């Protein structure tokens, strides 16, 4: 597989391997607003990220995980649309090459300038492995970036980008709180999708929060420093990777708020 973002390997060419990337339930999409239903079944979404224990940060070549020790139930996400117990695995972003794009999901078709996406898998499977095959697998909490004032629980990531340039490179990420990359508030859209990114797989129950946070245009900056390519290959800045709104077919998004 030699997928990416660039013209010739991006996402209008993943359908030849990756068939599934026509399917039913793909990701991103456009919420509409207006379209979008407050739903009162829904129960109170439950973020416990207070023994989260990170290990290590890495450049996969298209874009940098923030990994977990998810060997117990640590750094949890359970409520909302959700049965049973989510297990968070690692995080991520995709941004783009300048401040008018970058997220996945839009809303009523606005692009912020960058998407975070924390991903948790489901308990009764046994392993993250397992989970991406059930269409209830994983749970994915995707949080919108925009440029403004800084998120100092952000800088601690920034800090360390330098030194995982380029695709395969990692450092060690000890002690990392994820409680300080939330908005204030937890209102949430839900909708039944699918991975952003191959292998595409339609395990994704996702959580997308209304409130965006803020980050600064000096923040975002670093990320565009990164690199797609690996050490001493010409450089590919890594910029735009995300994935255009996918069509909504015959699912409805939930609205957690009135
Ligand atoms: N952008 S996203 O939808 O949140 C997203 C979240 C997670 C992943 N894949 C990961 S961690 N590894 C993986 C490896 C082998 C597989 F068969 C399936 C997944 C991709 C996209
Ligand atoms: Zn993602």
């Amino acid at each position: 597989h030699h997928w990416g973002y660039g013209k010739h390997n991006g996402p209008e060419h993943w359908h030849k391997d990756f068939p599934i990337a026509k399917g039913e339930r793909q990701s991103p999409v456009d919420i509409d607003t207006h379209t979008a239903k407050y739903d009162p079944s829904l129960k109170p979404l439950s973020v416990s990220y207070d023994q989260a224990t990170s290990l290590r940060i890495l450049n996969n070549g298209h874009a940098f995980n923030v990994e977990f020790d998810d060997s117990q139930d640590k750094a949890v996400l359970k409520g909302g649309p959700l049965d049973g117990t989510y297990r968070l695995i690692q995080f991520h972003f995709h941004w783009g090459s300048l401040d008018g794009q970058g997220s996945e999901h839009t809303v009523d078709k606005k692009k912020y300038a960058a998407e975070l996406h924390l991903v948790h898998w489901n308990t009764k499977y046994g392993d993250f492995g397992k989970a991406v095959q059930q269409p209830d697998g994983l749970a994915v909490l995707g949080i919108f970036l925009k440029v403004g004032s800084a998120k100092p629980g952000l800088q601690k990531v920034v800090d360390v980008l330098d030194s995982i340039k380029t695709k395969g490179k990692s450092a060690d990420f000890t002690n990392f709180d994820p409680r300080g990359l939330l908005p204030e508030s937890l209102d949430y859209w839900t909708y039944p999708g699918s991975l952003t990114t191959p292998p595409l797989l339609e395990c994704v129950t996702w959580i997308v929060l209304k409130e965006p946070i803020s980050v600064s245009s000096e923040q975002v900056l670093k990320f565009r420093k990164l690199n797609f390519n690996g050490e001493g290959e010409p450089e590919e800045l890594m910029v735009d990777n995300w994935r255009p709104a996918q069509p909504l077919k015959n699912r409805q998004i939930k609205a957690s708020f009135k």
